[PDB]
């Protein structure tokens, strides 16, 4: 049946590398090997709706996605190493050759030449019942930040009735790109006007989670980092792909989170993170872990104040526990002073657990602690802007020094709005 379709757009090196973990997770959950595009079997094929992310074809299943970048090596070396040629096909690749050089303005301007080709690929493979788009990118670089902001502005303008949701990767506590404060403020300022929901991550928290919650002995490639982002994307969309007592789509979750038009910046968290922990935990254990800063995928100093949260229960869930613990959540977890004791929670329940897991809870939190995370970016921004450092290559690419003051002021307004609701 038509409807519920979603198109994903991967921009830059990070956005495409995260894309491998996401599509590997989607295929595994739908009993599909990503190598031959086939069903693994008919006996293990479950009552589901593969059409959310997958496109059915005679040879097999393909992703409803676009793999976009301003240089060809990050995507190609990914497909060669992981052997994704049959799935990450050439017809889904929008590549160019010049690169963005970690400059948001260059990625924005250069990406404008690929917009006509991107639209035509969308205008063909898109069902008119498509419910929205997901844009996967990093904010500290150039292509994911600049071109990604461009695809956010474009799609929201091109398809006003559809949801445009961003999954954005913040720089680590110490940025591994010196230009990141410029690229992050420009991206966040752009997404605040054209995006419906911005789900944020950073590598410091992702690394902390992998080392402390999964106990990996080493992290050698980003695949041992990006699987957390793919787990969030797959689990928050699980009710759209499998049976459940309580389903929810993209804009349903967005409408429950965005209290004020500017409060669209979300912090995700998942618990548990190993198989053996899903079998001995309770719904109260997982929810408490999700609301604990040790499980936030954004590096935060504390629990903060929750404005509004979306909770997805997957798998072997006791419904009576999920509802009875709501008073414990409202009493133990700090919420914004304006949140009524009976509000701030949006529930989703899916009978399909993540692969090999007994159960799992995914949290999407609209937290005032975003003001603290954003104030760090602004402080890094001002340290460079007040000294006129690295501004020439942004001015030479269309972004005036006045424009950098425009995006920064509007970015500071977002901080103060989150500050004011906090009390
Ligand atoms: N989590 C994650 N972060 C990444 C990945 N690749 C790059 N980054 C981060 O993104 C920033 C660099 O942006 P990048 O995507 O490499 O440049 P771009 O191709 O111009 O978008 C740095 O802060 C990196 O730490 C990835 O695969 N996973
Ligand atoms: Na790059
Ligand atoms: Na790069």
């Amino acid at each position: 049946m038509p409807g519920r379709e979603i198109l994903v757009l991967h921009v830059g090196q990070g956005g495409n590398q995260i894309g491998y973990n996401f599509w590997k997770t989607i295929c595994e959950e739908h009993n599909i090997d990503i190598r031959s595009n086939q069903r693994k079997s008919v006996e293990e094929d479950k009552v589901d709706y593969k059409s959310v992310f997958l496109v059915e074809a005679p040879d097999g299943f393909h992703p409803r996605a676009l793999f976009i970048d301003l240089e060809p090596l990050a995507v190609e070396f990914l497909v060669k190493e992981m052997k994704l040629g049959s799935f990450f096909s050439e017809d889904l690749m929008v590549l160019s050759y010049s690169g963005a050089h970690n400059v948001w303005s260059i990625g924005y301007q250069t990406g404008k030449k690929l917009i006509p080709v991107i639209l035509e690929k969308i205008r063909d493979t898109m069902p008119e019942t498509l419910q929205g788009f997901l844009i996967i990118h990093t904010l500290g670089g150039g292509t994911g930040s600049g071109f990604g902001s461009l695809l956010t502005e474009t799609l929201k303008k091109e398809f006003p009735g559809k949801g445009v949701l961003n999954f954005s990767v913040l720089p680590s506590e110490v940025n591994d790109v010196t230009l990141a404060p410029y690229n992050t403020v420009l991206s966040l300022n752009h997404l605040s006007r054209f995006s419906d929901l911005v789900v944020l991550f950073d590598n410091t928290a992702l690394i902390r989670i992998v080392k402390d919650q999964l106990n990996y002995p080493v992290i050698k490639q980003f695949s041992d980092l990006n699987f957390l982002i793919g787990r969030v994307m797959a689990s928050i969309t699980a009710s759209l792909r499998f049976p459940g007592p309580l389903n929810m789509d993209l804009m349903e979750m967005a409408h429950n989170l965005v209290a004020l038009p500017e409060t669209k910046f979300i912090i995700p968290s998942v618990a548990p993170l190993t198989k053996e922990e899903s079998e001995m935990s309770t719904e109260l254990d997982l929810v408490e872990r999700c609301f604990d800063p040790t499980h936030y995928m954004v590096n935060c100093s504390g629990q903060g104040k929750t404005i509004s949260s979306v909770l997805m229960f997957r798998g072997n869930i006791a419904i009576e526990n999920a509802f009875s613990i709501m008073t414990d959540i409202k009493s133990n977890v700090a919420f914004a002073p304006g949140v009524h004791p009976d509000l701030g929670l949006k529930y989703g329940i899916c009978e399909s657990a993540p692969v090999d897991f007994d159960k799992e809870v995914t949290l999407l939190s609209n937290n005032t602690i975003i003001s603290e995370v954003f104030n760090r970016v602004l402080e890094r921004f001002d340290s460079l802007f007040n000294r006129d450092w690295y501004t020439s290559d942004y001015v030479n690419a269309g972004t005036s020094k006045s424009n950098l003051k425009e995006a920064r002021d509007n970015f500071d307004r977002i901080i103060k709005i989150y500050k004011e609701i906090e009390g």
